[PDB]
């Protein structure tokens, strides 16, 4: 049963279901600060994405999850399941544009989406900067295997904008390292070989496309980039923040960000 495997909690009450899905190397923890601000106004479901360390290793399937599309029809199901739909969305990074894939099949079932440091695509082409090049890129993952403690480690106090002996830092590592390592490393590479500019176009709910100022992972013309591609209506808001996850390091400046866009629409 869907809800089991993916850890689904429910709280709060309300005419409208907030969902915050988590991204990369996080659970639905990730959310602890953001709970006590939408206990009150609104019912709230948690997930944990299938391949988190707290999820069961004998229900990933590696095909399905070398995709992101496995994910969207995840999200889907559990949505189902649940009796949820016109959801507010809130994802983080990946989370957000699995959210944005399903929604082109199953627009009834979100309201709107609020996309926290999200890239349709990280690999550069002569046309678009994602940050990263396919020639380093391959060599990195060439070895992905049995580097993969030691180049997480190494890569995350840039990516977080954080120093290593910070909370944040030890937060994250407790959540990444929670992944079975062959697991970890398959979402790994599926995340560096997306390409979901096809799809934007072809997204219609509204988008709320919070950014922070530097992040390693997304260029901050990308937020604009979406913006221009998409098929519906979006705001773009670029946070006096830095790193990747700046829900989880820099929370007082983030929260307040976005909770504004879980309340307030952009479409009437």
């Amino acid at each position: 049963s869907i809800g089991l495997a993916h850890n689904v909690t429910i709280l709060g009450s309300g005419e409208t279901t907030v969902v915050l899905g988590h991204g990369y190397g996080t659970d639905q923890s990730v959310w602890k600060l953001l709970v006590p601000y939408l206990v009150d106004d609104y019912k709230v479901l948690l997930y944990d994405h299938m391949g988190a360390g707290t999820t069961n290793p004998d229900y990933f399937d590696f095909d399905r999850y070398s995709s992101l599309e496995g994910y969207s029809y995840d999200l889907i199901a559990i949505l189902e399941e649940f009796q949820v739909s016109k959801c507010i969305y809130v994802g983080h990074s990946m989370s957000s544009m699995a959210a944005a894939v399903a929604s082109i099949f199953r627009p009834d079932l979100f309201h709107k989406l609020v996309m926290i440091s999200p890239t349709p695509r990280l690999i550069n082409t002569e046309e678009y900067y994602g940050g990263f090049e396919q020639k380093v890129m391959d060599e990195t993952l060439r070895s992905l295997d049995e580097n993969f403690k030691s180049l997480s480690l190494g890569t995350a106090p840039l990516l977080l904008a954080c120093d290593l002996e910070s909370a944040a830092m030890q937060e994250y590592c407790r959540t990444l390292f929670n992944m079975r390592p062959d697991i970890a490393c398959c979402i790994t590479r599926m995340i560096c070989g997306l390409d979901l500019r096809p799809y934007l176009g072809h997204v219609t709910v509204p988008c709320h496309i919070i950014q922070s100022s530097n992040d390693i992972m997304v260029p901050v013309a990308v937020g604009e980039y979406l913006r221009k591609n998409l098929g519906g209506p979006s705001v773009v808001e670029v946070m006096p923040t830095e790193g990747h996850l700046p829900h989880l390091s820099m929370p007082e400046v983030t929260i307040p960000v976005v909770l504004r866009h879980i309340r307030q629409d952009i479409t009437d």
